[PDB]
Formats: C-alpha cells, sequence, structure tokens
C-alpha cells in the first residue's frame, strides 16, 4: 500500500523492452518493422516481456542483486514506420494508452510479468508518456481509447492536442506548447485528455506497477504534472520520477522540478560528471566531489533522485578499446553513492555504443561471471541492510586528482568508499579521518577490485595504505537500532490532509511517540523504530518540516514535506491587459499554499505571453484545491524582486472539481 513510495533501499536495472531478450518470437512484428539480427537499431528487433520473465527465472536479474526493473512504455505504439524508417520499438510513440504493445505482450503476459517479478522481491517501474502521442507524418498523431478512436493532431476538432508552430531552440514556454521534435503534442489541460491519461495511468496501477518514470517533464507545464502526480497519489502511490535532461550544473527549471513537482528526477548532474571525469578523464576527483556537494545542498531530497552513469540517451559508459575496471569503478561509485542507482542493461557485460540508437544494442549475453555483475551482487545488498547508504549524507575523507575517499553516515551506520580511478598509478594514503569506530573493516568487495582492510584507531585516525592502480575499497559498519530518531525520507513527498505517508528512519523507538507538521501534532497510524505512517493533519499547508519525537522526548532532524490544501486539480489563470515595464514580469499570488499564501516571494511564475495568449495578456497552469475558497492577485515583479500589487480586491473563485479549469480576469490598476 505504502509498499513503494520509498525507493532508498533499492537498486535498479533499466531495460529497453525491445533490445533485451525476444522471449515470444510469435509476438515479433513481421516485414519492414522488424531487424533480423537487430541490424537495423531503429527497428524491433523482437525483445518482449516473456524474455524478461525468462531472465526472471534463470535467476540472472535476481542473482545479480537488482531489487526492480525498470522497462519501456508497455502501451500499444503506431504500427506504421516513420517516413525516414524509424520504428516505435521504444514504446515513445503511443496511440492506446489502454492496451499493450502487442509486440511484448498481451495483458496476460504483462500480468505474468508483475507476478514473476513480485515472486522474487522485485519491483516494476514503466515509462509514461503524457506529453505525446505519435510523429505527426505517420497516422496524424492517432489517439485510441482502449479501441475507440478519439481523434487525430492535424483534424483535431476537440482541442485533444496542441497544434502551435515550432519549434526550434525553445525557450521554457515555448518547449512546453510547441511540438517536441515532430510530435503530436497532447493537451492535457482538456478535461477529457488530463480525464483519459488519469484513467490510463490507473488502469496500469491496477495492473501492479511499482513505480513511474514519466517522459518529458521540461516540456507540460509543472502546474498540470503537479496536479497529475497528486491524483496518482491519491489513487495508488508509487515512487514516481521525471526524465529532464541537463547537463553538470542543472538549471533553475530543473531545479525547481526536482523540488516543487512532487516528483523526483532523473539525477543527470550526476551522470553528467561522472561521465565526464571517469568515462571521459576530462578533469578530476575534484570535480566529482563539487558535484556531491553541490548537489547535496540544491536537492532537498538527494535520496530520492534516481542515479546513473547511463542511459538510453547517453554514450554507454564502457569505452571500446579500454580497461573495462573503469567500468567496475563506475558501478562501485554509483551503487554506494546517495540517491536511488539505475544500471542501464548491459553495463555488467561491458556493451559498448555512442549516440542514440548506438547505445542501444541488443543484450549481447548473460554473463554472470564478469567483474562488474560481482560488484553489484556485492554493492547491491549494501542499501538494504546499510541505512548510511540508503539515507546518509556524504562527506569527503581524502582526495586528490585521481583518488575519491568520501565517507556516509546515518544514525550511527558508516560507508566509506576509498576510488582510485587512475588504472597506471599508486597512491600512498596518509591522515585519513574517519567517523566510524575503531576496529579493523574488511573489504565489502572482498578483493574484487584489489581492495583492501582498514584499521580505524579510537581518535578516528587511520594508518598508512597504498592505494593500488584502479583499486576500490568499500568499508561499513552496521549498528543496532540508534539512539535519536532520524528520519531519511518520507513517501509520497506530497499529499493532502487525511493521505498516509510513510516516514522512515532509524530511531524512532518501539513505542508511540510524536510526529509534527510545522507545529501541528500528526495522527500516527503505526510505529515502530524504523517506520512510522502517519495520516496528514488539516491545518495550513505549503513546504514545512515533518518531524518525530521518540517516547524519550528526543527530536529528530526536520524532513521537508509539501502538505497540498485538498484535491488538486490544474487551471489555467488568465489575466488580461497586464502592461509591464521592461525587465518585469507578471506572477500570480493567493490565500493557499498553492498560490504562495499572499507572499510574494513564493507567488507562481514568471507567467506566460506568447504562445496560448500574447501580451498584454499573460497565463499559466497552476495546480489548486478543487472545492476551496481561492482568493488570488496578479503583482508585479521586476528584476530586483520589487512588487507592485493589483489594485483593488482580491478576485475570488472556487473550482468546481472533477475537471480542468480555466480563470479569466482583467488585471485591476
Ligand atoms: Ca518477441
Ligand atoms: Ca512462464
Ligand atoms: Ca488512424
Ligand atoms: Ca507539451
Ligand atoms: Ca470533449
Ligand atoms: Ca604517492
Ligand atoms: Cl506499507
Ligand atoms: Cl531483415
Ligand atoms: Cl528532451
Ligand atoms: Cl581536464
Ligand atoms: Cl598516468
Ligand atoms: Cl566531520
Ligand atoms: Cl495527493
Ligand atoms: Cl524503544
Ligand atoms: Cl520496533
Ligand atoms: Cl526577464
Ligand atoms: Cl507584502
Ligand atoms: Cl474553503
Ligand atoms: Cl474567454
Ligand atoms: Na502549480
Amino acid at each position: 500500500d505504502l509498499s513503494n513510495v520509498n525507493y532508498a533501499e533499492e537498486v535498479i536495472y533499466h531495460i529497453v523492452t525491445d533490445r533485451f531478450k525476444d522471449g515470444d518470437p510469435d509476438n515479433n512484428p513481421q516485414g519492414q518493422l522488424f531487424s533480423n539480427g537487430c541490424s537495423d537499431l531503429t527497428k524491433y528487433c523482437g525483445g518482449d516481456w516473456q524474455g524478461i520473465i525468462d531472465e526472471i527465472e534463470s535467476g540472472y536479474l535476481p542473482d545479480m542483486g537488482i531489487t526492480a526493473l525498470w522497462i519501456s512504455p508497455p502501451v500499444e505504439n503506431v504500427f506504421d514506420l516513420h517516413p525516414e524508417g524509424f520504428s516505435s520499438y521504444h514504446g515513445y510513440w503511443a496511440r492506446d494508452f489502454k492496451k499493450t504493445n502487442p509486440f511484448f505482450g498481451d495483458f496476460d503476459d504483462f500480468s505474468r510479468l508483475i507476478e514473476t517479478a513480485h515472486a522474487h522481491d522485485i519491483k516494476v517501474v514503466i515509462d509514461f508518456v503524457p506529453n505525446h502521442t505519435s510523429p505527426v507524418d505517420i497516422e496524424d498523431g492517432a489517439l485510441y481509447d482502449n479501441g475507440t478512436l478519439l481523434g487525430h493532431y492535424s483534424t483535431d476538432a476537440n482541442n485533444y492536442f496542441y497544434n502551435y508552430g515550432g519549434s526550434d531552440f525553445s525557450d521554457y514556454e515555448n518547449s512546453i506548447y510547441r511540438n517536441l521534435y515532430d510530435l503530436a503534442s497532447l493537451n492535457q489541460q482538456h478535461s477529457f485528455i488530463d480525464k483519459y491519461l488519469k484513467e490510463s495511468i490507473q488502469l496500469w496501477l491496477d495492473t501492479g506497477i511499482d513505480g513511474i518514470r514519466v517522459d518529458a517533464v521540461a516540456h507540460m507545464p509543472l502546474g498540470w504534472q503537479k496536479a497529475f502526480i497528486s491524483s496518482v497519489y491519491d489513487y495508488n502511490p508509487v515512487f514516481t520520477f521525471g526524465e529532464w535532461f541537463t547537463g553538470a550544473q542543472g538549471s533553475n527549471h530543473y531545479h525547481h522540478f526536482v523540488n516543487n513537482s512532487g516528483m523526483s528526477a532523473l539525477d543527470f548532474r550526476y551522470a553528467q560528471v561522472a561521465q565526464d571525469v571517469l568515462r571521459n578523464q576530462k578533469g578530476t576527483m575534484h570535480d566529482i566531489y563539487d558535484m556531491l556537494a553541490s548537489t547535496q545542498l540544491d536537492y532537498e531530497r538527494p535520496q530520492d533522485q534516481v542515479t546513473f552513469i547511463d542511459n538510453h540517451d547517453i554514450d554507454r559508459f564502457t569505452v571500446e578499446g579500454r580497461d573495462t575496471r573503469t567500468t567496475d569503478i563506475g558501478l562501485a561509485f554509483l551503487l554506494t553513492s546517495r540517491g536511488v542507482p539505475a544500471i542501464y542493461y548491459g553495463t555488467e557485460n561491458y556493451m559498448t555504443g555512442k549516440g542514440d540508437p548506438g547505445n542501444r544494442k541488443m543484450m549481447e549475453s548473460f554473463d554472470q561471471t564478469t567483474t562488474a555483475y560481482q560488484v553489484i551482487q556485492k554493492l547491491a545488498p549494501l542499501r538494504q541492510e546499510n541505512k548510511a547508504v540508503a539515507y546518509g549524507s556524504t562527506k569527503e575523507r581524502w582526495i586528490n586528482d585521481d583518488v575519491l575517499i568520501y565517507e556516509r553516515s546515518f544514525n550511527g551506520d558508516y560507508l566509506l568508499v576509498a576510488i582510485n580511478k587512475n588504472v597506471n598509478q599508486a597512491y600512498t594514503i596518509s591522515g585519513l579521518l574517519t567517523e566510524m569506530p575503531a576496529q579493523v573493516y574488511h573489504d565489502v568487495l572482498d578483493s574484487l577490485l584489489d581492495g583492501q582492510s582498514l584499521a580505524v584507531k579510537e581518535n578516528g585516525t587511520v594508518d598508512s595504505f597504498l592505494l593500488g592502480p584502479g583499486e576500490v575499497s568499500v568499508w561499513q559498519h552496521i549498528s543496532e537500532s540508534g539512539s535519536a530518531p532520524v528520519i531519511g525520507q518520507v513517501g509520497p513527498p506530497m499529499g493532502k490532509p487525511g493521505d498516509a505517508v510513510k516516514i522512515s528512519g532509524s530511531g524512532f523507538g518501539s513505542e508511540p511517540g510524536t510526529v509534527y507538521f510545522r507545529d501541528t501534532k500528526i495522527d500516527v497510524l503505526t510505529w515502530d523504530d524504523e517506520t512510522i505512517v502517519i495520516t496528514l493533519p488539516e491545518t495550513l499547508g505549503g513546504k514545512a518540516q515533518i518531524s518525530v519525537t521518540n517516547s524519550d522526548g528526543v527530536t529528530s532532524n526536520g524532513y521537508d514535506f509539501q502538505l497540498l490544501t485538498g484535491k488538486q486539480e490544474s487551471v489555467r489563470f488568465v489575466v488580461d491587459n497586464a502592461h509591464t515595464n521592461y525587465g518585469e514580469n507578471v506572477y500570480l499570488v493567493g490565500n493557499v499554499p498553492e498560490l504562495g499564501n499572499w507572499n510574494p516571494a513564493d507567488a507562481i511564475g514568471p507567467m506566460f505571453n506568447q504562445v496560448v495568449y500574447s501580451y498584454p495578456t499573460w497565463y499559466y497552469d497552476v495546480s489548486v484545491p478543487a472545492d476551496t475558497a481561492l482568493e488570488f492577485k496578479f503583482i508585479i515583479v521586476d528584476g530586483n524582486g520589487n512588487v507592485t500589487w493589483e489594485s483593488g480586491g482580491n478576485h475570488n473563485y472556487r473550482v468546481t472539481s472533477g475537471s480542468t479549469d480555466t480563470v479569466r480576469v482583467s488585471f485591476r490598476r
């Protein structure tokens, strides 16, 4: 029930369904859609759900130590080729969100996949693509609803799609409302389509999926996404994260998504720096730690982000013609770092390939004897047994250009990892300090990567040792049920009053103490040392801290939580006749915390004014509580943050729920 809201202890294995294993040749496409031997990487090669099942049953997947399978969209895709030859093998060209892609299997096959994975305590995460259907030149973006045609893109009579110009090299607004490439953009703000997408995700939730990866989150309004994910949490909460492509430093909009959307993201900052330094020999370990420190600060919930060192949209981590020890090192780093690690299928067998679709070759073999496979076997389990790995912060204990020694800790549990990325040089490590208790520690990798023991003294010091070329050593300390409560994760990370939420950590004690949101006491459903289930309080919402006090009276760290006012709907706010001077933007502010609780510092915006409406009309799609008295005003804010308020009284509105809405006013000057 809340069994899927916390992935901190999971290790994800990411499969491109068509490219993993053809378990059922009979469901293979025939003719131009199919590539025999997978010689044309733009076509279907035959990988299917039976193939994944086969590799669970054989032990290949569960024996690796992975605990979750993240797979391609399971929904029916277009059956014709793009005019340039491209096929829908990847699942991102939907035609019916209520049906299976019959090339992957039927609903019975899907159920068998779910049942088989669950039988081995493996979770199943699916891609979900609410942004678009298919390339417009194939079938005019055809959308079906369990076999019933809803409509097409170019001939759209019901505003089911967005049909705006462009776009090339877009700004944020254009990135959202104009088409992604040549893909038919769904109009999520249209009540019928919003309802359809909700019915669709609910169907898949009903099949037993355990998590969702939302595609193209950089191309949909954050307000719509917040309302949508809130409805997912209402219905059947599962861990949800989005793919927002970005670079080492991320971006303003990316960070807002990570911290404010209600879901987490793929950690592209982590991935891009790992590729820079480890894969491509750009920069040094100093760049890796800069990234760790920076992201620890910038992300409200580092433990919720999904980390990776490669994926379906960047170069394979394994470089052709190079010592594969580097991939082993990359995996060790990934598995012991903060955030939920996602291993890309075939990394463990050193598959190579640059770009798309070069990075999506057919799974080569199923070799359990690679060093990489063994590395995963040794380290994946740590996340379930050691709370420092699942929830801990990160500290640098030793560093030079080639070496990083980092420590994670959580309520008395510890991890210490030493990595030397230079395969040609060894380094003498002197002056190392650690907070781990005094004792001799043995390498968790069992010297798989040339690791060694560590003797820690009472004062935290360690005798000099030689860190060999390409060496990784992993050391850990696990303590009993900690003293002092510490919260490691809260899931879902957002909710409305009455919603059940799970607080995970340790040191809570065996008997109910107290839980608070801000200064409001919360109802406890269940309580043990590592897990407390609560129901969210009816009190002023917004982003505030949840804190736990044990029965001994000791209070925990505060943990950021987003309390909603009620059931959310995506509402487009439109304001006419809002003239601004250069450098100024219009923002929306209002009574409920969804609208900033009257605080300009927390206002919604800057609003848009190019695509759906034109200046001096501005607009924005905002998640607001339904069946709630809303009062709001628009403000004009300059580059220094100076605020000028709309004159007169508040605009009042009440969203008579069950659907998206639009509310429109004229700016009072
Ligand atoms: Ca097949
Ligand atoms: Ca079977
Ligand atoms: Ca058609
Ligand atoms: Ca869009
Ligand atoms: Ca309609
Ligand atoms: Ca030296
Ligand atoms: Cl549960
Ligand atoms: Cl062929
Ligand atoms: Cl993108
Ligand atoms: Cl450099
Ligand atoms: Cl060298
Ligand atoms: Cl310290
Ligand atoms: Cl919710
Ligand atoms: Cl106790
Ligand atoms: Cl207990
Ligand atoms: Cl500006
Ligand atoms: Cl004020
Ligand atoms: Cl009310
Ligand atoms: Cl109107
Ligand atoms: Na919003």
